[PDB]
RNA sequence: CUACCCUUGGUCAGGUUGAAGUUCAGGUAACACUGAAUGGAGGACCGAACCGACUUACGUUGAAAAGUGAGCGGAUGAACU
RNA sequence: CGGGUCCUAAGCUGAGGCCGACAGGCGUAGGCGAUGGAUAACAGGUUGAUAUUCCUGUACCACCUAUAAUCGUUUUAAUCG
RNA sequence: UAAGGAACUCGGCAAAAUGACCCCGUAACUUCGGGAGAAGGGGUGCUCUUUAGGGUUAACGCCCAGAAGAGCCGCAGUGAAUAGGCCCAAGCGACUGUUUAUCAAAAACACAGGUCUCUGCUAAACCGUAAGGUGAUGUAUAGGGGCUGACGCCUGCCCGGU
RNA sequence: UCCUAAGGUAGCGAAAUUCCUUGUCGGGUAAGUUCCGACCCGCACGAAAGGCGUAACGAUUUGGGCACUGUCUCAACGAGA
RNA sequence: CUGCAUUAGCUAGUUGGUAAGGUAACGGCUUACCAAGGCAACGAUGCAUAGCCGACCUGAGAGGGUGAUCGGCCACACUGGA
RNA sequence: GGGCGUAAAGCGCGCGUAGGCGGUUUUUUAAGUCUGAUGUGAAAGCCCACGGCUCAACCGUGGAGGGUCAUUGGAAACUGGAAAACUUGAGUGCAGAAGAGGAAAGUGGAAUUCCAUGUGUAGCGGUGAAAUGCGCAGAGAUAUGGAGGAACACCAGUGGCGAAGGCGACUUUCUGGUCUGUAACUGACGCUGAUGUGCGAAAGCGUGGGGAUCAAACAGGAUUAGAUACCCUGGUAGUCCACGCCGUAAACGAUGAGUGCUAAGUGUUAGGGGGCCCCUUAGUGCUGCAGCUAACGCAUUAAGCACUCCGCCUGGGGAGUA
RNA sequence: GUCGAAGGUGGGACAAAUGAUUGGGGUGAAGUCGUAACAAGGUAGCCGUAUCGGAAGGUGCGGCUGGAUC
RNA sequence: GGUAAAAAUGGCAA
């Protein structure tokens, strides 16, 4: 994704400004990265090494959600709503 | 008459099975996929009309120059008319 | 009411035309040709023998004649097409 | 129709047996569809009592349709009539279909599929002396002809002869 | 060693093909020229005049069970033409 | 406190509830009714094998093997039912 | 109280689920842990002591011991739980870097084969030597033109990139990962990973397309005792494309992943920093201590020293068979 | 009358024995055929795969060194 | 660059 676009996510999901590391901030540009390389997985199927790349960015979400479940569970369904992830 | 064909018409009680697809739920990164429900496919199933003619008995100067009786096959189809 | 004085399918025929020892074959325009399209009447009564056909009652359709509310009256704006 | 029960016979030919509906249950194998109504079993009349319902109505009523229990009768309750016999193997043909009108219905024909070959369009092929047609108001994913015949796994060697 | 264009492969096999032949062995039967399995000395299988399998299907051909019975032992009686 | 996954599904009185009956007694123990539960990779279900233990044999120990005599508990009494 | 480079043994390689394990500080709790008390763990036995049998075996008596036990009282370092902090791990931002990483279109040039003509002539081709073959119906050669498929010389390097398998003409589009610096931010968010789930050379399989080259099978020639080979001339599948399937290789570093620690010297790739030199980060090679190893060897790219997790081994054959 | 042992009937499951015949394995004469591997084993070998051949094996494709004189 | 081609076999003991 384009860092202009990047940096669109970060302000729409920043906890407090400055903030680029928060679970909600890092979830929502991995979800949007997700979504950008599914999207060049339909037109190219066979592009199996972005799948992989793809794979990893899908698990480093997992992974966040469950810290984040863990941690805030308010947070957590406010964002999952938010970028309807369920 | 009969074979095939052309054009235009008609007919096929009733019962059964339950394809694809779809929807909902679950499931997935997205798909596969899973379960219900829905749906109504088929030279599909059972069985009358109808069409046929496998067996057998009768009939054999016949009721009949090819039939009758009892069973028998198909019966939405390459159907029958 | 069914058919004709309506329509066309397959098919048949076919002015000229094309082809062919002859006879004749083929074919265009155009015709003909229902098994289909269009198309205005029903109930009751009645004979030994006919009936949506006769009769009774109540209808519908096309056309004609007359009188016509109204509308028009020649680039026409009434009307046919 | 005693007793027997295929001993009959080329051969169970014919006959007998099965048959309805509901419930339970149901194998190998399989192309996963099927096989399957597999098979093998159980129930079925009438009366009374209690009692889930559904359709149509203001309701009543009417129509449909169960469940449980307790009784009654006969040799027997789909009390008549009408309604699969079944199973295990092997050959052949995949299959539905077609055929010797009137001695053969089949393992024969056809078939979807395979393959070879011809054919560039006034196509090849076919009918006609021709004209004119079919092919096709189609155009090589098309059209004619030969052979093979679902599907699965396959399909070896020989071009000397014709 | 001789010959050929090349010498039949896989699969299958007493077979819708096997003369000999009721081959031989095993199974099924009290007893099986049929049938099934196996064997291979294939008279004279063999790969699209296809080879070998194959679920489903068949008024197909074939062998064996269960049930059933006047088919039979072995006939008898009754109804009707 | 036992082996086997070349045993992965299992269960319909089954899991729970309600009521009644029944038992010394609690309880699906049983029976109607209602609901769809219960169990299982932390090995259900199946199959095989086996009485269990105090102990006993071995081993430096940790372990491994075994379950005579004696004591405890359980089960059985020709087989099966009452 | 053993191992897995070469002896038997690292899954071909990822993505991940359960589970196992997990950085630093404070506070608290007390499940694990530690320390008592109480009850109980029959008797017999074992063990120890003593006593009785002439001794011993044996018998008797008293201790001692035997729980993963229950109940209850303390301790709190560690493990666990709870609460609150932290930034070093792990991520994110920001500023840079290189790359045959992947997918899809498009564009080139060399060469091979075939076909068409011109010139031209008796061979060409091939081998150890031959022959089959091709050519005289004009071959081969040479010149020019056309058709088609496949692969990309030079660059090119123990070079680069990727989890592995792999990826080499160029262009564009889409897209993955990695490294350096900085220290915005988040604040242990981590590691491994059974079962799962994907990717996976080549050959092979299915459907459709394509067909230059090469080339299983197959056919000649030759060699040979034979030659179902090696060599020669041909040649089909296949080799190529698309979409499915297969799921295996000495899929190898015969070396699982993560983390930290432990002499040096030298080359190279992509960076960073400071004065050609020095320092530094991440790769990639060579050499070599300590240590390790049966030896060979390995050695900051461990096969050294450690901790976590997973996979795997337990004589050979039968057999990777039934 | 309910329940009910035993018994009967039926379709399945599992286990063991046996069966014409057939398959590979093992062992055992100094049997027959060839010579595939070990040396550059006389075509380096081996791995996966495909196909072919009396037999070991051959060949194609990709891979490995656990090969490669000068 | 090469390269000459062909080039089989030989009981188990001690
Ligand atoms: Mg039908
Ligand atoms: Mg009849
Ligand atoms: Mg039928
Ligand atoms: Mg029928
Ligand atoms: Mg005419
Ligand atoms: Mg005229
Ligand atoms: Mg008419
Ligand atoms: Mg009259
Ligand atoms: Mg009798
Ligand atoms: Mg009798
Ligand atoms: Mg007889
Ligand atoms: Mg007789
Ligand atoms: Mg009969
Ligand atoms: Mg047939
Ligand atoms: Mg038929
Ligand atoms: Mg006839
Ligand atoms: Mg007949
Ligand atoms: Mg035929
Ligand atoms: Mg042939
Ligand atoms: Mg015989
Ligand atoms: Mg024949
Ligand atoms: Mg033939
Ligand atoms: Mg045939
Ligand atoms: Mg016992
Ligand atoms: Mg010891
Ligand atoms: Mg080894
Ligand atoms: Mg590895
Ligand atoms: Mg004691
Ligand atoms: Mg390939
Ligand atoms: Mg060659
Ligand atoms: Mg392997
Ligand atoms: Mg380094
Ligand atoms: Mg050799
Ligand atoms: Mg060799
Ligand atoms: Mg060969
Ligand atoms: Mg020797």
């Amino acid at each position: 994704i384009s860092q202009e676009r990047k940096n669109e996510i970060i302000k729409e999901y920043r906890v407090h400004e400055t903030d680029t590391g928060s679970p909600e901030v890092q979830i929502a540009v991995l979800t949007a990265e997700i979504n950008a390389v599914n999207e060049h997985l339909r037109t190219h199927k066979k592009d199996h090494h972005s799948r992989r790349g793809l794979l990893k960015m899908v698990g480093r979400r997992r992974h966040l959600l469950n810290y984040l479940r863990s941690k805030d569970i308010q947070r957590y369904r406010e964002l999952i709503k938010s970028l309807g992830i369920r």
